[PDB]
C-alpha cells in the first residue's frame, strides 16, 4: 500500500465540520473522522469506498 495509508487521521486546525475516512491500517479498516478544512494529509477520503480503493487494492 502508499506509506501514506499507514498515517493516522489529521482533523487539522480548521474550524469545519466534515466527515471524512481514514484507512486505519492497524485495524485493516475504513474509520470515519471530522476533518478541519484547513491542511488535510493523504490518509483522507469521502468515502470508505475510496479510502479502502487507495490502501487495501489489488
Amino acid at each position: 500500500r502508499p506509506a501514506f495509508c499507514l498515517e493516522p487521521p489529521y482533523a487539522g486546525p480548521g474550524k469545519a465540520r466534515i466527515i471524512r475516512y481514514f484507512y486505519n491500517a492497524a485495524a485493516g479498516a475504513a474509520q470515519a473522522f471530522v476533518y478541519g478544512g484547513v491542511r488535510a494529509k493523504r490518509n483522507n477520503f469521502a468515502s470508505a469506498a475510496d479510502a479502502l480503493a487507495a490502501c487495501a487494492a489489488a
